[PDB]
C-alpha cells in the first residue's frame, strides 16, 4: 500500500539508475519505473524490464507527462530520484517543490553508490559513440543492445 | 535619483518577479523593468504594467541588450536581480563582474520571498501546458491570459 | 513493516522537522524520532511527542550514536532527513555514503516546505534569545516552553 | 531618505569590505556600518572611520546584535553584505530569510571586486601572524596597526 | 617526461585560458593545449600560437575527440583544466571520474587568476557583439582579430 | 625537477589520501607530503611513511606554517589537494587564491577515486570510535594502530 515512482527518459538505462530502483524496492511495496532519443520506447522498457528481473515489486510504464499526475493516478504519493555527480540539484529542488505544490506529492532524493555516480545516460552515449568503454556502469542488456548499435 | 533596472525576458512575469520589484521599488527612487517565446512583447508589457499598478515609481520599458548600456542611458549605475530555486548563481555572478568591469555597473540580488522560490516563467508555463495549476505563483493579469492561451 | 529513522538533535523541534515527520509518517509503516544544549533529554522527547500526537504511526526516542546501529537494531534499513536553506548538504552526503558503506542503509532527504526552508534549531534559539519572533516557524509546545524559559 | 547597514565585525575592516561600502554609499542616501577577537571596538571603529573618510554620507556604529532590531531603529529597512571567496552563502540566505520573516528587512547581496574577492578578516589575520604580506588586500590605517601588533 | 593537456574549444582563446596555459607550463615538461563557431580551426590554432610564444614548452594541435584518446597517444596521463566563474563545476567533476574510468587519466584543476576569473570563450564573444569592452580580458591576437569580424 | 608539496594534518592518512599521493607522484618528479589531535607527529609520519613504501619519489616532512613558505622552502611552486565529498571547496578557493597572491605558488586540485570519496579523516576516526569498520578506507598501517588505540 506504498510507492514510489521512479520517472526518466531511462535512454538508456545505466547501473546507477538500478541501484535507485533496488533501494527504493526494497523501501516501498510497489515501485513504477516512469518512462517518460537514441532508443525508441520498447527498447528502453524492454531494457529496463531485463535489468530489473530480480525486482518482482517493480513495473515498467510509459508515462505522458505531468510526473504528478501519473503518481496521483497510481495511487501514489511519492517520487524517488537518484543523485549523482553532475545531477542539477537545485533545478530538481524546483521540481520538488513545485511538484508539492501542484498536487501535494513528496519527492525523496538518494545518492547513487560511488562506483556509479559518475555514469548517466548522456555521458555513456557520448562516451560509447567514441569507442570508451562503459560496459562496466550500464547493465548487460543495455550493453547488448550498445553494442550492436555500433556495428 | 537612485534608481534600479530589474532585467529580464518577463515571459511571463511571475509573483517572485513582483516580490522583487516591489523590494526594488521600496528601496529605489526608480525602478524600471526592462523587458529584454510563449508571448509577444506587448503582452508581457501589460502584463507587467497591470501587475504593477500599485508601484508608482516603477516604469516598464523593451530594452535591446546590454543591460548595462540600458542601464547607463537611463542615468542609473545598479541592476537589481532577484534568487529563487534553480537560478543559477553562478552565471549571474559571472555577468555580475563582466557587468562592473564593462561599465561599472552594480548588481545587487534579493532572494525572494520563499512562497514564491520556486516559480520561474519556464516551468510555470511547462506546467500550465500540461494542466498543473499554477494560478497562486503568477498576478490575476497573468492568469488571466494563460487561461485565454489554453481554450 | 516498512520503516524510517529521522535522526537528529532536535533542541528545539522546529516546524521545518515536523513538516518531514508528516511526510515520513505518510510514507512508511513505522517512523521512529531519534534524538541524539538548551533543552535536556526528556524536554525534548516531550516536546516532540507533544507535537506528533496526530501521527500514531511515529514514535520517540532517544539514541546513543551510530545512526546506522540504532536504524539496525530498530529493524530498518532507512534514514529520512530533511533539507533546509542551510543544511550542509555535501557533509550529509558524505554521512549517507559513509552510512550505505559501513551498515548497507539507505538515507532518504526531502526538501522541507518552503515556509519552514529558513528555520533551524540553532537560528530559532539565538534569534529568540534576543527577542525575535520566531513562534509562526515552531510548535506551540515548544513555543510555550520557549516562553518559560525568558521570563 | 534610502538607507542600508552594512553589518559584521570588522575584525579588522578589509579591502573587500571597503569595496562594498562604496557601493552601497553610491545607490543610497545613507549607510551605516554597524559593527556587531584580535581588535577591540574603538580599534575596529576607527580603523573603518579611517578608511572611508571619502563617503561623507557613511557612519559607523556599534551594534547589539539583532541586525534587524538595529535597521528598524535606523529608520531603514535593507541591509547590504557582500559576498566573496568562501562566504557561506547558504548560511547567509537562510539569515536574509529570518530576518524579511521577523521584521520585513531586506537584504541585497552583491559581489566584491575580483582583486579583492578572496581576502576575509579572518584569513588576513592568519595569513599576517605567519609573516605573509597581505596588505594590498587592506587598507592603509588597517596595516599600519596590524604592523604594530606584530612588532 | 611529464605532460599535461589542456583540451577545450578554444573560440576564442582567452587570458584565463592563458593564465591555465602559463602555469601548466611552469609544472610540467611538455604541454599541448588540444582544440576540440565564430572562428574556424586555423583561426584558432593561430590565435593559441601567437599568444603563447612566451611558452617554448606549448604545442597546439587539433584534437577530435575522446580527450582521454589524445592525451594517451601524446604518451602522457594527465589533463589540465582551469576553473573561473560559471564553470560548471560538477560536470567537469563527472568528465574528470569517467575519464580515470575509461582510461587512467587524472584531471588537475586550477582556479584562473581573479582579474581573468569572469571571463569566458561565449560570454566575451556575446559581449563583444553588442559593443562591449573586453580587450583586456582577451590577448592581442585576439582583439585584433575580433575587430576585424566587427567592421 | 618539478615537484608537488600535499599538505595536510593527517590524523590518520586515508585511503583517499594515498590515492592523491600517487596520484601527484605520477605527475611531478618528487612528491612532499607535509604533515602540518588523536595521534602524534611521529605516529602520523610514521603511518605516512608505511603507506606509500610503493612511491620513491615521495618524502615526509614536517610542516610548520604558511604552506606557500614550506612550498617555495622545498623550490617548489606546486601544491596538490585532493576534493572528496564534504571536501569546503569555497575555503580552499579562497585559501588557493590567496596563496597564489602572497607568494606565486599555484594549487591542483585533483578528485579522489569514487570509492574513497566520503572517508576523511574526522568522520573515520568518529566511526572508529563508535565501533564503524571502516578497515577498507585506511591503509594497512592506520588500521593497525587504530585497532591498538581501542583495546
Ligand atoms: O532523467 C533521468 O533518467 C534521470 C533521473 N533519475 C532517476 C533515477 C536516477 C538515479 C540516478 C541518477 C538519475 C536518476
Ligand atoms: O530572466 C528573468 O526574467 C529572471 C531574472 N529575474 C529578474 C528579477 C527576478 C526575480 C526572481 C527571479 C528571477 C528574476
Ligand atoms: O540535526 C537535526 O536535528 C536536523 C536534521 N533533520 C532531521 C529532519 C530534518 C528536517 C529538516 C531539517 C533538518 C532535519
Ligand atoms: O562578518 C563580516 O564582517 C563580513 C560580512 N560582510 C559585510 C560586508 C562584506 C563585504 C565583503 C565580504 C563580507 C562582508
Ligand atoms: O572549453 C573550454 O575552452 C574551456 C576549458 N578550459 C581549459 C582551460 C581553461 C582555463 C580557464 C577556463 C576554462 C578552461
Ligand atoms: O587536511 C587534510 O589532511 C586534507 C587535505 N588533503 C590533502 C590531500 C587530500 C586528498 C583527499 C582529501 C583531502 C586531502
Amino acid at each position: 500500500m506504498t510507492g514510489a515512482v521512479c520517472p526518466g527518459s531511462f535512454d538508456p538505462v545505466t547501473l546507477g539508475h538500478v541501484d535507485i530502483f533496488e533501494r527504493a524496492a526494497a523501501q516501498f511495496d510497489e515501485v513504477v519505473v516512469a518512462i517518460l532519443g537514441m532508443f525508441d520506447l520498447d527498447e528502453r522498457i524492454a531494457m529496463v524490464k531485463e535489468s530489473t528481473t530480480h525486482l518482482p515489486n517493480l513495473r515498467v510504464q510509459v508515462g505522458h507527462g505531468l510526473v504528478v499526475d501519473f503518481v496521483r493516478s497510481c495511487g501514489m504519493t511519492a517520487i524517488v530520484k537518484g543523485l549523482r555527480t553532475g545531477t542539477d540539484f537545485e533545478y530538481e529542488l524546483q521540481m520538488a517543490q513545485m511538484n508539492k505544490h501542484i498536487a501535494g506529492v513528496d519527492t525523496f532524493f538518494v545518492a547513487t553508490a560511488p562506483r556509479y555516480s559518475f555514469v548517466s545516460s548522456s555521458l555513456a552515449k557520448e562516451v560509447a559513440m567514441l569507442g570508451g568503454d562503459v560496459s562496466e556502469l550500464l547493465p548487460e542488456p543495455v550493453n547488448r543492445r550498445l553494442r550492436d548499435r555500433l556495428n
